[PDB]
């Protein structure tokens, strides 16, 4: 296989390529190889330099088909780790809460929005860190230090915030705090709060008008529907931005 590597087996098959897991046969060293714009996703990639977010290792091309060489995970995704209608233990929530704002802050801070964060794409490694992964849908928000408003529609449908599907034109980094809030529920309530953040949803209506004694979150302690509470808010002005969740009282609470 590709020069020095073995492809062993496959972890993903998506409609983007495929995920083969590669052990040189020299040095062992086992890595992840994707095979297949993608020049766009490429120099992302060689950007990205952060302990919760995949490292990029490099490129190869053999005539038809792309190689992206990247981070294993061995732990698979925080998707694997939601026991659906129960999520996991609160304190296991906070760590990886703790990984993903740490890994938001980082992209943030080089000019970078993922757009599409939601536990498949959040990848664990042997010692249980959180790396985000898949940058197919990032997109450059800050260059040169000017913020460039999104206008691409893109992500998944309950983890998108409702400024998305309302708005011609809208802020890329309350985006992510929003699917991020999502990811959050999701961990807490092993359930997804609504289909779509659209007036047409009675679920998020209900949301909307703090009906919170309905699931997922009456599942939820008050702490953390707190800090929930100033992140799924539907005017992208009035959200919580990260500086203030970092301190937010559930973000600071001391759990084993
Ligand atoms: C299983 N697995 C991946 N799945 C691919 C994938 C799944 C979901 C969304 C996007 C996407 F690309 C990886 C990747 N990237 C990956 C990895 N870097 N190290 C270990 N295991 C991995």
């Amino acid at each position: 296989f590709v020069e020095d590597w073995d492809l062993v087996q496959t972890l993903g098959e998506g409609a983007y390529g495929e995920v083969q897991l590669a052990v040189n046969r020299v040095t062992e060293e086992a890595v992840a190889v994707k095979i297949v714009n993608i020049k766009k996703e490429i120099c992302i990639l060689k950007m990205l330099n952060h302990e919760n977010v995949i490292k990029f290792y490099g490129h190869r091309r053999e005539g038809n088909i792309q190689y992206l060489f990247m981070e294993l995970a061995s732990g698979g995704s925080l998707f694997d780790r939601i026991e659906p209608d129960i999520g996991m233990p609160e304190p296991d929530a906070q760590r990886f809460f703790h990984q993903l704002m740490a890994g938001v802050v980082y992209l943030h801070g080089i000019g970078i929005t993922h757009r599409d964060i939601k536990p498949h794409n959040l990848l664990l490694d042997e010692r249980d860190n959180l790396k985000i992964a898949d940058y197919s849908l990032a997109t450059v928000f800050r260059y040169n230090n000017r913020e460039r408003l999104l206008n691409k529609m893109c992500g998944t449908l309950p983890y998108v915030a409702p400024e998305l599907l309302k708005r011609r034109e809208f802020h890329a980094e309350p985006v992510d705090v929003w699917s991020c809030g999502i990811v959050l529920t999701a961990m807490l309530a092993g359930e997804l709060p609504w289909d779509q953040p659209s007036d047409s949803c009675q679920e998020y209506s209900d949301w909307k008008e703090k009906k919170t004694y309905l699931n997922p979150w009456k599942k939820i302690d008050s702490a953390p529907l707190a800090l929930l509470h100033k992140i799924l808010v539907e005017n992208p002005s009035a959200r919580i931005t990260i500086p203030d969740i970092k301190k937010d009282r559930w973000y600071n609470k001391p759990l084993k």
